């Protein structure tokens, strides 16, 4: 009796760096301590192609980018950059123990969060 912590599609890279390209991905963050991700939805639906990543010794971080603050806490920062212009690319990335690496980019700007934190969540609930 597990509860999802984030459904939802996201986008996974595939070319390489100088040339990224993201395509529709399916992921299912859940209370049980393991991140899957398929294909698509029909993958989910269907249940075809769904790799898991156990959440017991995982990392979350994004491609090397600087830390997404966007709403800012206020306060004299390490460097404040950025003020006319901003990337905005909410991408993070999920490490496990074998070097695997999952890099996804969240559709959404809130939902991005909710997944690092439910990933780092699964985590925290596992150390524990």
């Amino acid at each position: 009796r597990a509860i999802p912590i984030k459904q939802s599609f996201l986008l996974k890279r595939s070319g390489n760096s100088l040339n990224k390209e993201w395509k529709k991905k399916y992921v299912t963050l859940s209370s049980n301590g393991f991140l899957l991700y398929h294909p698509s939805i029909n993958d989910y639906i269907h249940s075809t192609h769904g790799k898991e990543m156990d959440l017991l010794r995982t990392t979350v971080k994004v491609p090397g980018k600087r830390p997404p603050r966007a709403i800012s806490a206020f306060g004299p920062s390490a460097s404040g950059s950025a003020g006319q212009a901003e990337e905005e690319n909410f991408e993070f990335l999920i490490v496990s123990s074998t070097g695997q690496t999952w890099h996804f980019e969240a559709a959404s700007f809130e939902e991005r969060d909710a997944w690092v934190q439910a990933i780092e969540s699964q985590i925290l609930a596992s150390l524990q």
